[PDB]
This record gives structure tokens, sequence and C-alpha cells, in this order.
């Protein structure tokens, strides 16, 4: 029986305020910590931000903390909840709520709640969390599967100063035979990386973005794909690392066309190109580079552009924000044959029960599922735990530094010890790590 | 009972293997993390290390993990000890290496016996971990007292371009009255701070060093010092906010002199400084500045600098290099007057019982004690609960960013709440924290 539900305020990695919440039952106190979200947009469900200047830039919680502990905890506590029946706590926030986009109590006080009932709910079975969620997703355990990681290790667009539009790249150690080679040979690449960036870009070059990989001043995807590919060789490695790239294009569309070189406020805008043009643009990098998986190739609400490219792409195509972790758009993305994976951002839709949801949707399509990251993480490794649980064979939780990235990656290697004989790596398979085996 | 000691290689934030450690009794599973320091004092206890090429960069910890699983792990257990304790617990450790530096071993294989065993002693008590360190270390709890927060914010020195020698410019919100008021000032001037580094600089500078502080090409120490200085005023926290410096001089120290161009391949060694030319130097510094505390202003064998230095300072002076957390060198600086406080890092020397003893001596002798991270860290958050348990008054921590570092203020914000009115923030009293009250 939960006695008791508490918040608090606590500092995310970019040292922001978020909502950290404990139940307490008879085994125990149970925490979750909630990473940053978004507290505007069209179809997400907004975290609440308090919005006083003279506190924390504006940045503060103690709304959503107050509403989980004045609103929620009173009324969740009198219902007596089985926390082991995730959809009936998820049902009960929903409920409380009564908005779509959970602004009314905020989407980081409801996920607090939602993701710490899961770990009492464990507990109370006596089983580990990742056992716990393949039960509520009721997903394949002989074999377990531990995903891929898809290591961030360079960005451009927005989060560099370079021409470079193209926002993430990442590298996927596809080819090692166990969680732990895959995790040892990308820390290899990373450093090797690292170290080269510095020689060639300068000692600042190696200073690290919000999700621990380097942002030197690149001025073609070219340039950034050959360092990479180069340093993967350098390392040892070629041929067992691909790489994934996050074009995030709503960030360069503009006026239905795409500017490769946004960040230029002289701009030639008959340099802009179609959808199609671009699409050929990625079909040039995917001849020379070793490109396994594209996120966001499109802008957001360019449905036509996705579907296009998605007849020849060839390789996984995920969706990011053209979907936003909302089921009505991933439904939309399915039938337009828009792409074939999700990124699954739990707390863009707000509740445990509703991102299983989403990727059972996904995984019945045919569709891969990438477990998310967000920019300001946290200490909490609740991802790790979901990513096995899911068994969907991928996850981007960032570069190996940064330790609110690496303790989801700490987090992982546990798990994959503990489960030994009955669980496999997705390698190759990361695609369709769901039904692997 | 100790039923089980188990070692596994893990990540530290920097992507570096570590030694994580579990040990087990009838109270459950109990998980310490040992930190990795860079360019480390030549008197530090020794981190052991592969230096197998072919992995991890030659920096794996395989042996040192192996000297916990098949060495002291089957003779702890049959040893019948007391975990209650701690200072049996380490007697058994150093007698089972043998060496005066933990060479047979590694001091990063007895660490996180040592750690884990505190924390498995909490448990058996009943108490959080803090209050066992408090009655272990028989320090005063009526009231405790909350240390402020030195938060790194820029760093130059071997972590950054540009010509800047000192290596650590930290703000240390002494002004605060809780210390969640402490942090959230601090983040504040952080955030302020990194808006004008973005300004001025280029957004590439606004990327984070190893300890989340900026690291931009900054030319001269009041070129660094002026813009903290505006960051604090931009935040509006003038007067509530001091500064401490890490010089970390070792890093400079050429031959009896103090090179302050060593990024310079071509610096005129006609204008090294010498000890009393480099005082001279901090002394014009702390005169403009509200400096409050500087750590390793001189070599980590340079005592008569440190003599020197300190009959005028008149601020807090920290030994970190110099003392290595190590009570024989503790008693030669308190001997020779040439300092007034100890950086404590416990994996310096190895145990929990002998940076506890480092800790008492430096107090009996009227010095402050600064519990301290280091610059690999990890998940773990052992460090917040030791300087509530020293009573000590102050840490560093690291910058309000990067996980690794707010998972130990985050963890000082639940130790406060828990505590309430059994707790004091040290503020303008942290040199003594000890003697508060
Ligand atoms: O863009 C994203 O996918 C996330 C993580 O990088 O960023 P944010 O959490 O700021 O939306
Ligand atoms: O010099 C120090 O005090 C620490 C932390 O800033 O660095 P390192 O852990 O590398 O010794
Ligand atoms: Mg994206
Ligand atoms: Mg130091």
């Amino acid at each position: 029986a939960v006695s008791k539900v508490y918040a608090r305020s606590v500092y995310d990695s970019r040292g922001n305020p978020t909502v950290e919440v404990e139940l307490t039952t008879e085994k125990g106190v149970f925490r979750s910590i909630v990473p940053s979200g978004a507290n505007t947009g069209v179809h997400e469900a907004l975290e609440m931000r308090d919005g006083d200047k003279s506190k924390w830039m504006g940045k503060g919680v103690l709304h959503a903390v107050k509403n989980v502990n004045d609103v929620i905890a009173p009324a969740f506590v009198k219902a007596n909840i089985d926390v082991k029946d995730q959809k009936a706590v998820d049902d009960f926030l929903i409920s409380l709520d009564g908005t779509a986009n959970k602004s009314k109590l905020g989407a980081n006080a409801i996920l607090g709640v939602s993701l710490a009932a899961s770990r009492a709910a464990a507990a109370e079975k006596n089983v580990p969390l990742y056992k716990h969620l393949a039960d509520l997703s009721k997903s394949k355990t002989s074999p377990y599967v531990l995903p891929v990681p898809f290591l961030n290790v360079l960005n451009g667009g927005s989060h560099a100063g370079g021409a470079l539009a193209l926002q993430e790249f990442m590298i996927a150690p596809t080819g090692a035979k166990t969680f732990a080679e895959a995790l040892r040979i990308g820390s290899e690449v990373y450093h090797n990386l690292k170290s080269l960036t510095k020689k060639r870009y300068g000692a600042s070059a190696g200073n690290v973005g919000d999700e621990g990989g380097v942002a030197p001043n690149i001025q073609t995807a070219e340039e950034a794909l050959d360092l990479i590919v180069d340093a993967i060789k350098a390392a040892g490695h070629d041929g067992k690392i691909k790489i994934g790239l996050d074009c995030a294009s709503s960030e360069f569309f503009k006026d239905g066309k795409y500017d490769l070189d946004f960040k230029n406020p002289n701009s030639d805008k008959s340099k802009w190109l179609t959808g199609p043009q671009l699409a050929d643009l990625y079909h040039s990098l995917m001849k020379r580079y070793p490109i396994v998986s594209i996120e966001d190739p499109f802008a957001e609400d360019d449905w036509e552009a996705w579907s296009h490219f998605f007849k020849t792409a060839g390789i996984q195509i995920v969706a990011d924000a053209l979907t936003v972790t909302n089921p009505k758009r991933i439904a939309t993305a399915i039938e337009k044959k828009a792409a074939d994976a999700l990124l699954l951002k739990v707390n863009q839709i707000g509740t445990l029960s509703e991102s299983i949801k989403a990727a059972q949707d996904s995984f019945a399509a045919g569709w891969g599922v990438m477990v998310s990251h967000r920019s300001g993480e946290t200490e909490d490794t609740f991802i790790a735990d979901l990513v096995v649980g899911l068994r969907t064979g991928q996850i981007k939780t960032g570069a190996p530094a940064r330790s609110e990235r690496l303790a989801k990656l700490n987090q992982l290697l546990r798990i994959e010890e503990e489960l030994g004989d009955n669980a496999v790596f997705a390698g190759e398979n990361f695609h369709h790590g769901d039904k692997l085996l």
C-alpha cells in the first residue's frame, strides 16, 4: 500500500531544476527523477515551469512540485491503488489532470509519480525493474535483448559554430558480440575522435556539449563524416562501428525549402533544397559512409518528403520531431509510410503506460523503437531498464561522457551481467530487436 | 555478516574505466564506485591501470577488479569482520596489501571495499550514511553543519586553450542562509556566466570542461576574474558570492620557478616567477577580488614557498597535491605552517579510516577541511554524506552541470531536507565549519 507521495526540486545535468518524486510503501522509498522537457509546444505533453524570472532564470518547478504534494499525493494515497497495475496508476493520474497535454498538473508532476510507482511495483514483486517492465509490456523474455547504444560523438546544427547544418553524429557498435564489448570499442572510438578533434580544431574544440559529444567548427557533413570514419579506423574498429545521424531538419526548414547553410545570415536562397534534392544529398552520404540510421531527415510536418525518401532510403529512418511521442502522429507516420522507427521520449508523453503503448503500436507496424534521453538528463537510470524491458535493441542516451549519460550505460553493463545466458546483444539486428530470435 | 564481495568495471564521467564494488550482507547489496584524478600528485596512493594498449587506451582496470574478486573478496568473507568497525575493515585491507602506497592491490581495489563496508554498516545500524559517518568520526550532530559548495565555473591551465595558467576558478555562495538557497543562487551565477561567455567568446566557448565549468580561450587571470564578477553582478548576487582558486601550480612548476606562460612553447624563461614573486601575484588578485580560498598556490613539495606565503596570506590556504590526504604529509604541513586547510580526496589515500584520520588531524591543528570530488567522477554520492558526517562546512564537487556533479549536490539537498532543524548551513563560517555552534 502506498503510504506517502512526495516531491522536491533537484537539478538536471544542465543545472536547471527538475521534479523528483518519492513513493513510500511497505518495501521502502522509491525515487524517480524527471528529465527536462518542453513547457510550450503544439502536440506534446507540457512540463510546468514557474516563470518567475527572479528564481532559476524562470525555470523553477515549484508549482509542479506543489501539484504533486498538494493535489496528486492526498488523492493517490486515498485511492489505495495497486502499484503493480501500471494502467490503473496512469489512468488515475491522467483523469486527475483532465487535459490532453497534461498542462493542468504538469507533465513533469505526472511522470514522476508514474515512474516511481513502477519501481515500487518491481520491489513488491521482488524482481529487477527491467523484468517488471517486460511484464507490463508483454515482451519476450527468452531471451532478453540488450541494446546497441547510439553514442553521440559530434554535433552540428544549432549546437555548433560551423556551417554544418546536420545536428547529431552518432556511432553504433553493431559489430560487437556483447554490450560490454560494444561500450568498450565505442568508448575507444570516442577518445580517438576527441584527440583528433583537439589536434585539428584546437583545445577548446574538445569541450563537450549537453550530451557529451564534441562540437568543433565543422563546415560540411563530409568533413564530419570523414573525421568519424577516420577515428573508427584509427581505433581499429572499421567494419564493427556504424553511423547514425540526426538531421533535425525542422531547424533549417524555411518557406517550404531546406537551407543547408541556415547559420549563415546571407544564405543564398537559390541554394536552398527541395524535398527530392535533400533526399539525394542523403543518398550521396549513404553511398560514401556506413550510415545505418537517419533521424528527422525532413521537417516536422513535411509528410510528403518523408514518404518520398522512405521509398528508396533502404536504412532505418527515425521519427523525432515528426512524431513527438504522440500516438495520433505515430499512427499517421505509420499510415503514410513516412519512417520505420520511433524515437521514444517517456516525458514527452508523460506516463509509463502511454510510453509502453507507443512502443507496442510501433512494433505492431514493424517499426523499430529507439529509447531516448533528453538534453537535461539526471542520475536516474530508468531508461536503461526500460530499453531492456521493451526489448527494442537500440538506445540513444548520449556520448560515453557525462555521468547522466554513463549512468544508463553502466546500468546496461549491470543488467547484461545479471541476465547472463538469458540475454543476447542486438548487434546487427538492432532495428527489429523486439522480434530477434 | 558479509556474505559476498564483488567488483566490476564501469565508466567514469570522462568515459574511462573505473572500479565498482558491491558488498552483500543480510541487509542487501551495497555499491561504491572509485573516482579518478588527472595529472595526479606524485605522492597519491597507487591507482592501478592495466596498460594494455589494445583495450581502453591502456586505461583498463581489469587487474584492480581481479584483485577484488580473486584476492580481497575470498579473504574478506572468511575474516569474520564487523562492518560497523570501520577501523577493523581498513586494518584488514591494509594488512593484505602490506605496502605504504597500496601498490600490491591498488588503492582503486581497496577503496571500493572500504566505502561499501561503511554503507553496509549504516544499513545494519538503521541510520543514513551521513549519521554513520558522524559516528565513525566522533563528530557533533546537534546540529549537523551543511557545506558551502565551491562550484567550479571556469577552467584554465592545461584544461583550456588561451594563455591562462591558473587551473580552476570557483564560486562559493557563503551569503546564503540554507544549502538550497546557496545552490539556487550559485546556479543562477553559472547560467549568467554561460550566457556572457557565449556572447564574448562565441557559442562554442559555452561548451564545458571535465568538471562542468566553461573553458574558453582566456588570456589572463584578471580577464577570468572580471568575467566571474560580471556574472555575479548580472545574476544580482554581488556580496553573497565569494571566489576560490585552485592554481594546481605543480603543473607549471619548473626547477624552482613558476612559468605562468607554460602553454606557450616559446615561453620567456627570464619571466618565470620565483616563490616570493608568485606570492605577490596572489596578493594583487586578493586585493581586487573577493577571493576567500586559494588551493595549491605552490608546488607539491615546494614547502618554503608555501610557508612564506602563509605568513601573510590571511585567507584560507588549501593543500591538495601537497598533502594528498595523507596524515604523514599533513603533519609536515602543520609543522611547517604551510597551509590551513586540507582538500580531502578519499582515493588519494585509499581507505575511509585514513581519510577520517586526515580530517581529524587537520581539525585538531585548527585547519579547515574541504571534501573533494575527482575530475573523473561517477554517479556515486559518497562525498555528500561524508562532508555532512565530518561537519566540515565546505565541499568541492563541480559546477552545477554534468550529473556526476549534480548527483552530489542533489544528495545534499536531500540531506538538508531530512535534517531540517537538526542542521545549519555553514555560510560565512565555512573555514571552521567543524567548530560552528
Ligand atoms: O533534441 C533532443 O532529442 C533532446 C535530446 O538531445 O533535446 P531536448 O531534450 O532539449 O529536446
Ligand atoms: O585538482 C583537484 O582538486 C581535482 C578536482 O578539481 O582534480 P583531480 O581530481 O584531477 O586532481
Ligand atoms: Mg532529434
Ligand atoms: Mg586541486
